[PDB]
């Protein structure tokens, strides 16, 4: 099939890279970036969202891969050592593909809506002054937020920015989105309610501006500052990723090997 | 239809049931507490809890309704005012059922297991000395705990332990079930995922004994000590739990006047 | 004495100060806003933290009082009806004066020295790249803090930042700083302590860069973004604050009159 | 001096000791158990913490030596090959003293008080049914507290109990004791501080019962059921542990090493 191939841009990917491009050239794969089929990605996790976003617009016709050529990572969850292997298992195909869910995430702005894909997480923070938001879920008013921001993650994402906030970790067959708080102010005027929520799908999740409409918004490793912004809404995306899969490499033992031991 | 009726057991909940059987008495409604269609609990939660696993052989086959008498409960979520509009409305029938999952825990001992359903949670304590358990997660082994205990909670017990272990609320419509940790050991030598973990259905969760093999297993309001256990095994259950409904009241209103204001 | 007083600008806070001087030109009271030996804060916290900053560098000189318009402070813990009652009081003097510790922040930058006190806390976040710093107490490296920012507390400041970062609350009678994490990572390859620290009197902690070397740093209400720093070091002051007290308030009281009810 | 070694009782523990007590044998060092001057424990913190309570009694005329048979410990903080180079030094003596605050632990019960010290913390649980305790500051009510229970610790505590609670790390040089809640409710009608909380010394927490009045108390390692309690306060001791040094080791890299890297 049409395949591409990114790079982290350092000396161990780029060569991984190159010989796996020429490991290709030995079947009936044509390199194509444009509109591949498959994308790997070599490198990091980072470099694996590049990817993910590089491609988004056709995400229904693109299984991806990823291959650390350092720490094992969440999604490049292959070594260097078996890109041989994956070359000839890629070229003869008949693999498996599995799908995490993703977030939706729109911007509706000034005096018109922009809206962005996530596969680890959207996040809300303010232009420097106080951050201070209305949560409405499903149309009603759940709490008024004061404090650093709000950080709304994906299945795969709450391993990531969303653990880090104290939110629960979630298998990703679960369709679902987990909403974090980023250091609330509580006391006996201000309340929110400090837990992390998660929400199914079909619900919608709304942000309102109260006082300043300035907010620096972030899509996984992307961080726009946005103006004029009179909603930020929340759901899980009908969008589904696609990992082609050789292997089977339980989410759970990955969480295990990352955080545990390995 | 068949109904009973579960009392608190304080002046204003018996002298409540009693007005509702009186007004029972005026429609096609048989008191009957062996083999009840309508069970309505009087009081707060935990008599909520009591008429649950009173008649958990029999869960297919009852809607449950929650009145609270003193403050207000995320079961018990019905106003004494309104009990008149209920038994009309309940006389009548064609109501609406909606259905939460609930957990299933299984006790392996001795030289032979026992099961359990929990509408809120199950938990694992010590007999005393340190607890210290091998997490084995869908057979492959996840960490070895030590601390005080673990918490394992269906998605309506997210706010009860749960949230007081630092667990995400998430939505009864999601199919899982979440583990938490009580006060867990954290250093060089002894490592746990610190993080709640959420589940989905068809994975299993085993507590494995490492010295001791005395554990204080409790499920929602039961504390049992249990001896010669050899494995404690977490799943969502199969089972669910019905509630008639005669009006909406999202679960994210019921978390917002608990826990934000009223 | 010579005195001044500083509104919060709105109309109560403005003619509550109209009035008190009133009654101040009743007595031997001068107002001076250039050597004040009491300086009188109508409003909430921020305002009374802009007294002090306005102040800081007569902090010797200086009983501070907080009168707050609004809900009680922690700071401006006076009742604008007891205004009369403390005019009269202050005017007789012979009150008490509580000293509570302050915290010094030194910034080495470029190719030379700033120093700033904070009554709430210093932070230091990243002018919008990741965060990381190394963390040196002592001149003996504890650990690389990868994250959003750090919070260093004063006693009086643990009920403020620190508190929605998890810090402790320190009794201001205790001559300490306190440290808090903002979202570290912690995985196999990255690790940070996850706690507060609480440093005594002489310890010094510093914050060097290792990466990028522009951060933003906050002081109480007063964020800046400096570029070219090479060093960032906290300290427990040797100055302190003081405040005129005219009744037993206990910090435990104001406390739990914020926090638990009131 | 007169000096005595205890021993966790394992082959490695025990040998050395033995080769202590014949190193020892060739100074003039008298080894007793009854009236030591020094006391060396060879094991871990649980060896350490025994030696202490059982020399409770004699606190003002012994120091403590901790040697760590297994994993570094922020007690048995030496090395079993330093052991040779210890019996010398300890020998000639001319080393300097280092002392840790206690805590004082007061429980009044019956229709008479018993104290305790703890080197780590006490702790009160309920006897089963549910804990609920009325926090008391000074004589002040400061809150209803309802959940598994409290934790009280020193400040070398800090790194046990306390941390795995959420606790501050505090330096042993600061005169003081935290506070810290195990699973607290927090709703609409039941409210707590959720912060750890620090007190200096002279000021005196009170735990007083509501309904039941069995707790589980704490002490260290030992864990007693108190029937008939009335109270339990808390205060710093006046009393302090004397640590034997001959070498900085750092508080600060003491923490580094046990929850950092080594
Ligand atoms: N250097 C390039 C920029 C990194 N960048 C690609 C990433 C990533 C990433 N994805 C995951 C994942 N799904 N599960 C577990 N591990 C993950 N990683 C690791 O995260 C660490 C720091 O990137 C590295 O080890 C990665 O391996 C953006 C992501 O930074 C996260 N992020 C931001 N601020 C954070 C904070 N304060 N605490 C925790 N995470 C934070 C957030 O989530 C973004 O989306
Ligand atoms: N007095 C009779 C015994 C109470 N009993 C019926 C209950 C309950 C209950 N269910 C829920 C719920 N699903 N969502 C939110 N609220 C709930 N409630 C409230 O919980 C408070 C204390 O029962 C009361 O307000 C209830 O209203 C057992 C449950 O105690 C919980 N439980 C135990 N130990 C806890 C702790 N340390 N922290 C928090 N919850 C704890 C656990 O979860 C059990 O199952
Ligand atoms: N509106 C003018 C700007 C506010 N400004 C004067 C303040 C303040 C303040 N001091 C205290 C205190 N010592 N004990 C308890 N209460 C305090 N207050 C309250 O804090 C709330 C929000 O100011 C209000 O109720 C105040 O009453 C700066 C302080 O914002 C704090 N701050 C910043 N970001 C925060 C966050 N994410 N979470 C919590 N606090 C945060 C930080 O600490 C600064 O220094
Ligand atoms: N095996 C004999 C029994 C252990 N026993 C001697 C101990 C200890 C101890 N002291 C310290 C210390 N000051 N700083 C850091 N490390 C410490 N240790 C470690 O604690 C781990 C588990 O003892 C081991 O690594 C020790 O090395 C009693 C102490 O268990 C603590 N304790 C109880 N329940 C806990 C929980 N749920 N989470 C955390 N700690 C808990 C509590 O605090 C007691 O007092």
């Amino acid at each position: 099939m049409k395949y591409m191939i990114t790079s982290k841009g350092d000396e161990k990917s780029d060569l991984l890279r190159l010989n796996m491009i020429a490991g290709f050239g030995e079947y009936d794969m044509e390199y194509d970036d444009v509109e591949p089929e498959i994308v790997i990605s070599i490198g990091g996790d980072g470099t694996f969202l590049s990817a993910f976003h590089q491609y988004e617009e056709r995400l229904d016709e693109i299984a991806f891969i990823g291959i650390h050529t350092g720490h094992l990572g969440f999604y490049a969850d292959w070594r260097p050592a078996e890109a041989d292997k994956l070359v000839k298992l890629l070229a003869k195909g008949e693999y498996q593909k599995v799908s995490y869910p993703l977030l939706k995430t729109t911007v509706k702005y000034g005096i018109k809506e922009a809206t962005y894909l996530a596969l680890n997480e959207s996040t809300v923070k303010s232009s420097g002054g106080p951050f201070v938001v209305d949560v409405v879920i499903n149309d009603i008013h759940f709490e008024r937020f004061r404090g650093d921001g709000l950080c709304m993650s994906t299945p795969s994402g709450t391993t990531a920015y969303n653990k880090s906030l104290g939110g629960a970790l979630m298998h990703p067959s679960i369709e679902a989105m987990q909403l974090t708080e980023m250091a609330s102010i509580n006391n006996r005027v201000y309340r929110t309610i400090g837990s992390p929520l998660v929400f199914p799908k079909h619900h919608v999740v709304s942000l309102q501006p109260v006082n300043d409409k300035d907010f620096q918004i972030s899509v996984d490793h992307l961080s726009i500052l946005h103006r004029d912004v009179q909603e930020i809404r929340y759901e899980v995306s009908a969008k589904k990723i696609h990992f082609a899969r050789f292997r089977s490499f339980p989410f759970w033992r990955r969480v295990h090997d990352s955080f545990i031991e390995d």
